[PDB]
This record gives structure tokens, sequence and C-alpha cells, in this order.
């Protein structure tokens, strides 16, 4: 689901929709949310709601619009999960970073914007959060269980604004050797924080996922809100 009428343009000219939530009290800092592999679906709608209820505005861009605009897949449906994995395998990560850069610029000057913008991404979006943090487009970035971060460690010195990552200790997209690489590599830059939730795997913050872990989602979410609070006016 997206907000009708909302359109954002990327540097290369491509335009895409987004799901937007404005809080009752504005102006407010705006959080661009970077999707998982299912498009802008119920969990993204829930993430927009959570942030708006905490007093932020939120913009979740349709990152799959270069492939199939308006994709919103149900993770409980096997056929739609297969579609999600196909779209993820074809996903242009660089174009994704560029579309998020465009959404961040957009978020700086909407009616409800206070001019500060943060980014929170999940899974595919968590990997994109790190890439965006290396570019320096946002004030603060957060990534929940980003995949493949152990392959982007050459970018650690490029991060010049804070970025926070929540990783599951039982997430097998990040096995022990990968966790060691990430832990050692991110350890070199104090602007990066990475927490490991030992009893959680992938998707632990999504209440409808079989991987949901209430205690880890709650600790991570509170850390995320404390990390974003300085963006408030």
């Amino acid at each position: 689901m997206l907000t009708e009428g909302i359109s954002i343009q990327s540097y290369d000219g491509h335009t895409f929709g987004a799901l937007v939530g404005s809080p009752a009290k504005a102006p407010a800092p705006v959080i661009v949310i970077a999707q998982e592999i299912f498009g802008v679906n119920a969990f993204m709608r829930e993430t927009v709601s959570w942030l708006v209820d905490q007093g932020y505005a939120a913009v979740c861009p349709d990152l799959y619009a270069r492939q199939a605009p308006g994709t919103a897949l149900d993770p409980q449906d096997e056929r739609q999960r297969e579609q999600a994995y196909k779209l993820w395998q074809a996903f242009d990560m660089e174009a994704g970073v560029g579309d998020l850069e465009a959404a961040i610029r957009y978020a700086r000057h909407q009616p409800y914007s206070n001019g500060k913008v943060g980014l929170v991404g999940y899974s595919l979006g968590g990997a994109l959060a790190f890439l965006v943090a290396a570019k320096g487009y946002v004030d603060r970035a957060v990534g929940y269980y980003g995949v493949g971060l152990e392959k982007q460690l050459n970018k650690v010195p490029e991060v010049k604004h804070p970025a926070l990552f929540h990783m599951g200790g039982q997430d097998h997209f990040v096995p022990a050797p990968s966790r060691q690489l990430i832990t050692e590599g991110f350890g070199a830059n104090p602007l990066l924080q990475v927490h490991w939730y030992e009893e959680a795997g992938h998707s632990f913050a999504a209440t409808s996922s079989s991987g949901y872990v209430a205690s880890a989602a709650a600790l991570a979410n509170e850390r995320t809100l404390d990390f974003l609070a300085p963006l408030q006016s």
C-alpha cells in the first residue's frame, strides 16, 4: 500500500510512490523506512504507524518500482514469498541507494518536516541502511538484520554520521565467521554501533513473523527510538 499522489524522483529521472505518515505534532523529524524483500506491505504499514505514534513523520518508498511498482507481498503466502525472493535477486542495490537518497531529500522539505531525516531499514533495507550511511545522506541510520554487511566492510571508514545495527545471534544470514568480521570491522569506527540479540534470528522485530522475539524486538526498538530522538526539535 502506498499513499496516493505521493511521487519522488531519483537523480536518474525515475519516479516512485511511497507510504507516508504525518504525526499530529509537526514539524517533526522524518524517518525514511527502507523495506524488506516484500515491498511496502503490512509490516511497513505497521512500521510507519509505530514511528508516527512516537512522534516522527515516516516515508516508506516503493523501492521495487523499477521492477514492478506497487508490489506488496504477503509473507505468509508461499507463492508471494517466492515472488519476493525473485524480486530481491533482481534488485539493483545501487539504484536502491539512489532512490533512498531521493526519498531522504524529499523528506527534508515536506510541510511536516523539521529538516532532520533519519533512515530505518529492515533486512534488504538494513543492508541499504549501511550503504546510505557510507554515502552520508542521512543524519542517523538504523539497520535491523541487514544481509551481507560482511562484504561491505571496506566502507566502514566512509561512515561519518551515526549508524546503529541490530543483528540476531541466531540469524543464519550472518553466521559466526560473518559476525566476527562485522564486529571487528565496525569496531574501528565509533559512529557505528552493532548489537547482537543472542536469542533472536532474522525478522525478529516483525510481530507476524515466525522469527519474532518480543524481548529482542522491544530492546532493539527502544534503542532505535533513543538513537533517533536527537533529531527531534
